[PDB]
């Protein structure tokens, strides 16, 4: 998979409205390519791998 992710790692997930959403990966699931996320508000998703992005930043 093209970003690393594991359960518990603090992630930004691209939202329907192109904004960055921060949640944390409570399942992964390779083959589907989705992650289970739950976000600020508690809530919960499946969100595609691609939209989902380590809120880690890189050169931090
Ligand atoms: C990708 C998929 C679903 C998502 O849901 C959210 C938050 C939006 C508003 C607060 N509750 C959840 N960000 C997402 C990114």
């Amino acid at each position: 998979m093209r970003p690393r992710l594991w359960e518990g790692q603090d992630v930004l997930a691209r939202w329907t409205d192109g904004l960055l959403y921060l949640g944390t990966i409570k399942k992964v699931d390779s083959a589907r390519e989705v992650c289970l996320v739950q976000f600020e508000d508690d809530s919960q998703f499946l969100v595609l791998w691609k939209d989902i992005s380590p809120a880690a930043l890189p050169g931090e």
